[PDB]
């Protein structure tokens, strides 16, 4: 049940990070859960720092928020910033001080692929707003994988491709006109690229949006809150249909409606 993003709720918080190594992070499900896994399954990386490798895993829901690790992933090279996802079976991080893209198997702990975005700005070029190297970030929506950056090329601008999950190679691009650096943060539902206009505020908007299929740019005013006053990853989850967010230490998810 595809269509226009209309309205997001109220951000419900899920966990607390009790340390500042917590501050940012991502945290996320897969949308296509593989064996061992099940939709239930949540990884969680605090991102504060600069060797950071500890990726926590949660065969639970009920162990994600109350409990300890069911396992603990110790990456073979450091990640950067809150970008990542995970889909069908692998975890997509983007490698400490480079534009490149690692796919790495969480059943069997390998790296299947590697890839350098082509031109995307990377360690600072094009963040968004808050900054904390958050040039590449990638996403799933309905359709699959994506990457969403900045060349120099865009001059700064949102570029997203979509992306093969097997060998991480690039198979379409869209240019849109928004200034990654200008935005919090962005994700793509139903093939259609959002921004949130604030990382700070409790009264913050959806306020862009662009249409992969149409080629179409919007405004818009949907209203978005920050409980905590610092949003540093903002994505979206195509199974359960929500949004999952890192806000000031807290994991929160935001239900939202389509046309
Ligand atoms: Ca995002
Ligand atoms: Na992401």
């Amino acid at each position: 049940g595809c269509g226009e993003l209309v309205w997001v709720g109220e951000p419900l918080t899920l966990r607390t990070a009790e340390t500042i190594t917590g501050k940012y992070g991502v945290w996320m499900r897969d949308p296509k859960p593989t064996y061992p896994y099940t939709q239930e399954t949540t990884w969680r990386i605090d991102t504060v720092g600069t060797d950071v490798r500890q990726v926590f895993e949660y065969d639970l829901i009920s162990q994600f928020m109350q409990g300890y690790p069911s396992k603990v992933h110790i990456l073979p090279r450091p990640l950067e910033s809150t970008g990542a996802v995970v889909y069908s079976g692998s975890l997509y991080f983007q490698g400490a001080e480079s534009r490149t893209v690692i796919r790495y198997e969480l059943n069997t702990e390998t790296v299947k692929a590697e890839k350098e975005i082509p031109g995307a700005g990377y360690h600072g070029q094009f963040p968004y707003s808050w900054g904390g190297y958050t040039d590449i970030d990638l996403a799933v929506d309905e359709a699959g994988l994506w990457v969403i950056y900045s060349t120099d090329e865009a001059k700064g601008a949102i570029v997203l491709s979509k992306l093969n999950p097997e060998n991480l190679e690039l198979e379409q691009t869209w240019e849109t006109n928004i200034r990654k650096q200008s935005v919090a943060n962005a994700f793509i539902i139903c093939g259609t690229l959002y921004t949130v206009s604030s990382y700070t505020s409790v009264d913050a908007t959806v306020n862009f949006a662009y249409d992969t299929g149409t080629g179409i740019s919007k405004t818009l005013t949907i209203p978005f809150k920050n409980r905590y006053k610092y949003s540093s990853m903002i994505d979206y989850n195509p199974l359960e249909k929500k949004l999952f967010a890192w806000d000031n230490l807290n994991m929160v998810t935001y239900d939202i409606k389509l046309s």
